[PDB]
């Protein structure tokens, strides 16, 4: 079993960096690490085969308060997204990720996880708020279960 991270957001954004955060944190521990940001198309340069993608992303949601994190994977994900969470940023790599799994049928057939950080301060700014700090903890923890 071999894990891809992948981290998305926006590091002047405040907490939209919440995932890039738990990426640089995540990358400093040795797990590997692709820094997406908003452009998911840096995967096709990156991607080895790995049977295991571990999504970490800033959210928005009302249902949470700020600095909870959530955790889906598989056909789950895309039916939360629906409604319960809000990433732009997730958003905005579906489609290209789409293209990259016709290309590729082991990232078709990978297992998809995806951590949500939920936001608080969305404005600009380079860093976290503190209740989005105790998240990246635990969205940190998260991952490192999931790769083993």
């Amino acid at each position: 079993m071999r894990v891809l991270i992948l981290a998305l957001g926006n590091e002047l954004m405040k907490d939209d960096g919440a995932g890039l955060k738990a990426g640089r944190i995540l990358a400093e521990k040795g797990y590997n690490v692709l820094e997406v940001g908003t452009d998911i198309f840096r995967l096709a340069n990156h991607y080895n085969g790995e049977e295991r993608i571990v999504i970490i992303d800033a959210i928005l949601s009302d249902k949470l308060k700020p600095g909870e994190v959530v955790h889906f994977s598989g056909e789950e994900i895309f039916e939360k997204l629906k409604a319960e969470i809000r990433s732009a940023h997730f958003m905005g790599a579906i489609d290209g990720l789409k293209l990259l799994m016709a290309l590729d049928e082991r990232l078709k057939r990978a297992e998809i996880h995806f951590i949500g950080i939920v936001a608080k301060e969305i404005d600009l700014g380079m860093e976290l708020s503190d209740e989005v700090k105790a998240g990246v903890q635990k969205a940190v923890e998260i991952a490192e279960k999931l790769a083993k």
